[PDB]
């Protein structure tokens, strides 16, 4: 009876296995935007993918993860609200069983089909493990999806995916240019935060860009495609497995703009 996203193991029963579920920093939030603070000293984020090396996707039974090689500075994320350098190691998407749900953040509680998490670790920890134990130890890199054209730089990794449609398959996926899954704008709302997921760790500097990307409809009914379940057991759509938000407490959260 491991954590996921049903009846009986989702988000709201989460909380037993984990009881910083209740904590004071938590993920997602809902962005008011209009009650978040514009930050004048906030610097343009600055994200450096140039040299970035994909190593493998994995479908781990909840989401699928691009995995990429971090034991070089080589795909960093630095500025905006950051002190020191966060190297990416992997990113995944939460999506939902319609486009009217999926994202984990909201925005005036709109809802977007899917978001994009590039999860990066701060180097001054020298890995993620060790990082995921510090209150600035991961920097998070939010995209909302919404459904429209399609992104051209997202089609191979739908493509990979009925090779990895079932609970640990992983295939070869080397040579992904993650810069093909951003929008033209960088700017950004930022808050601290936590772990979407189990163990739900408070160790997130969040920064959610405003402006989403579009997807098709077809890539994202490929995504509704795969399987939470492993081989030769009942099949299980991996859909909706994303968490709701969670109350902002003590928190206020910053503007790059306007
Ligand atoms: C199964 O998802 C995860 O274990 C996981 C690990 C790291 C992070 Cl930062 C995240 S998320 N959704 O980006 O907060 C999710
Ligand atoms: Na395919
Ligand atoms: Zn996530």
């Amino acid at each position: 009876h491991h954590w996921g996203y049903g009846k009986h193991n989702g988000p709201e029963h989460w909380h037993k296995d984990f009881p910083i579920a209740k904590g004071e920093r938590q993920s997602p939030v809902d962005i008011d935007t209009h009650t978040a603070k514009y930050d004048p000293s906030l610097k343009p984020l600055s994200v450096s993918y140039d040299q970035a090396t994909s190593l493998r996707i994995l479908n781990n039974g909840h989401a699928f993860n691009v995995e990429f090689d971090d034991s070089q500075d080589k795909a960093v994320l630095k500025g905006g609200p950051l002190d020191g350098t966060y190297r990416l190691i992997q990113f995944h998407f939460h999506w939902g069983s319609l486009d009217g749900q999926g994202s984990e953040h909201t925005v005036d509680k709109k809802k977007y089909a899917a978001e994009l998490h590039l999860v990066h670790w701060n180097t001054k920890y020298g890995d993620f493990g060790k990082a995921v134990q510090q209150p600035d130890g991961l920097a998070v890199l939010g995209i909302f999806l919404k459904v429209g054209s399609a992104k051209p730089g997202l089609q191979k990794v739908v493509d990979v995916l009925d090779s990895i449609k079932t609970k640990g398959k992983s295939a070869d996926f080397t040579n992904f240019d993650p810069r093909g899954l951003l929008p033209e704008s960088l700017d950004y709302w930022t808050y601290p935060g936590s772990l979407t997921t189990p163990p739900l760790l408070e160790c997130v500097t969040w920064i959610v860009l405003k402006e989403p990307i579009s997807v098709s409809s077809e890539q994202v009914l490929k995504f509704r495609k795969l399987n939470f379940n492993g081989e030769g057991e009942p099949e299980e759509l991996m859909v909706d497995n994303w968490r709701p938000a969670q109350p902002l407490k003590n928190r206020q959260i910053k503007a790059s703009f306007k």
